[PDB]
């Protein structure tokens, strides 16, 4: 019969489940409040909305594959050259390029004890070994020691600054201190998907791509339009790195990998400073409410530099709490899949956050 | 820094509309990318405008609304469907699921460039028939000779860039002799057009996957459905093939707006009829022009027509056209002294005939 490549044997059967919002609606909830995907609670930036509406009648045209308008906009913003940029269908696709360009069945990659699920999932295709620090949060010392130990094997390192799903963030200077001791043939992938948020809470967490690639030839900085820029549905993100790394990724990238609407909307999103400032300011003032609520209910958290907060439990069960929330129309992210007895709550609008606090307070009694 | 050795087998990465602005053109007529000349289906245009303020939301990764719409249209089950970032992405899944450095694929002498380009990653052998056009007999004989090696076959029905199309019955006849461990990829990107010209060219997915458990049907929203800019296409196949692909597909591989717009596009039957009808009535003008200018063509079942030259050179002709603001596709890259012209609106096609007539003098 029909067989496939052996590497597919290493992959898990994948059936996306029934949408949780559909479920909640079938349960007859009063209202559905979604705080589970780290989306912008204010929606799509108004300049992007308009851009999209004006470009709705251009949906039939293949995009300009050079992607010169968005590359130039990114190059100007970060003060790098166009040859240092690649655009992916989400930053996820750039992680894929990185993995496929460097990992294979005879080598390995390094990451924090608990960080973004997709790193290891994408790496499974290559059959590369995954090394994780004991510390679940990113720790400079642990990274140095685990890397040195497997220095001949590790060809790709992930630093999620700040970290999804925990929320912590190493200082930029600690990251650069670590990267200085990494071999030139090992690619350091800095996932900066939420770094705009971290930078806003504390400048010491801010990463500067032009400085990173000028100092380190082996660094790839990843950014996205999905979170702060409120374009998660469009699937567009980017990588910044030495030209040699970008040139290698361009051998793997399919032409027309990003939509013409996403290219246009990303440019508009970057020019809507009032929206992004509104988003950042709401994120951290509302996060205070979350910290206060946890404190009042004796709930452990990790102080966060992202657009979410994570609540950890002991005697109570995160699965049970998530189902109870879901039955009141409140959709959060259960971290059981990460091996944690915890929930991750995306910081929503003040309305959304108040509903979470109202129902959860009831549930915890 | 070094990379995986397979990247050594890949070519280094190397806008005509901008060169037209650079050359100094007032109006640019684009007939090079097989796009719908009437634009985006109006129900899709309204859908996109209405969902412009939902661009911040990740799509439903189950993609149940579009899968169900396709399942209903084609009378198959949701488990037989995969959605890709264009049908191109489904080609990638197929190649990555089956090809490797120790096996091979089969295709026509001249067909879509991306098949071979995508396969370079896997380092697989490419077998091409002597005939540049798809030929049942050559396919049978070449497949039989290399039966132990061929694990993927491409059938482009109708064919880009030549325009020809085997009858469905011939395709079926061929597939019956193909081994159960060889995946047959039927690229039906342009089959709506072929079907309209001649029902003998029509492919019916529910019948294909019922009769064959090694067939993958590929369709797209990029051509007839006028959504080429959004990147959304699909594959229909036996559940086991789709399951394998689902192991390779990244979650959220298609945008939420694309999912919505594809569903709206399939409910605009007046727009698609208008497109098909225009396509073939206008194609007749291209046939007459060629005939009048002693230009060899291949009778076409797609949304384009291909003109072949002898004494004249397709590169020089393409440049001359470009200088007049008319953008067509030069087929020199395929090794042919030919141009492929997408059938545009009556206004676009008239501009082409008027300028090209002058260029040929």
């Amino acid at each position: 019969g029909m067989k496939f490549n052996e590497f597919l044997n290493n992959l898990s059967n994948y059936e996306p489940g029934k949408d949780i919002e559909v479920i909640a609606k079938e349960y007859g909830v009063k209202e559905v409040i979604k705080l589970a995907s780290n989306e912008n609670p204010f929606g799509t930036p108004p300049k992007a909305i308009e851009c999209l509406r004006q470009n709705a009648n251009k949906a039939h045209l293949y995009p300009d594959d050079s992607m010169i308008e968005l590359k130039s906009t990114l190059a100007q913003k970060y003060k790098v050259q166009n040859e240092n940029i690649i655009i992916g269908a989400g930053s996820d696709q750039v992680i894929e390029f990185a993995i496929h360009s460097k990992l294979n069945s005879k080598n390995a990659f390094l990451q924090a004890g608990v960080t973004f699920a997709m790193y290891e999932i994408y790496a499974k295709q290559c059959g590369a070994k995954c090394y994780k620090t004991q510390s679940i949060t990113h720790n400079l010392d642990e990274f140095k020691k685990l890397y040195e130990t497997h220095k001949d094997e590790i060809k790709l390192i992930f630093l999620c600054l700040p970290n999804n799903p925990l929320g912590e963030c190493l200082d930029a200077s600690e990251a650069t201190e670590f990267i200085k001791g990494v071999n030139e043939d090992c690619l350091v992938v800095i996932d900066a998907a939420y770094n705009e948020f971290a930078s806003f809470k504390d400048s010491k967490k801010h990463l500067e791509p032009c400085e990173l690639i000028k100092e380190f030839d082996n660094v790839l900085y990843l950014g996205t339009f999905s979170k702060l820029y409120g374009l998660g549905g469009l699937r567009i993100g980017y990588g910044i790195a030495n030209a040699n790394i970008i040139s290698a990724f361009y051998k793997l990238r399919a032409p027309f990998n990003v939509s013409n609407l996403a290219l246009k909307a990303a440019v508009a999103a970057m020019d809507d400073d009032e929206f992004t400032e509104k988003t950042l300011e709401n994120n951290f003032s509302q996060m205070e409410l979350y910290k206060e609520f946890a404190k009042k209910h004796n709930i452990k958290i990790i102080d966060s530099y992202t657009n979410f907060i994570t609540y950890f439990f002991d005697e109570k069960n995160s699965t049970d709490l998530s189902e109870k929330l879901l039955k009141k129309g409140i959709i959060i992210r259960n971290l059981k899949s990460y091996g944690l007895n915890a929930i991750r709550i995306t910081i929503g609008t003040s309305y959304e956050n108040e509903k979470f606090f109202t129902e959860f307070d009831k549930i915890l009694r």
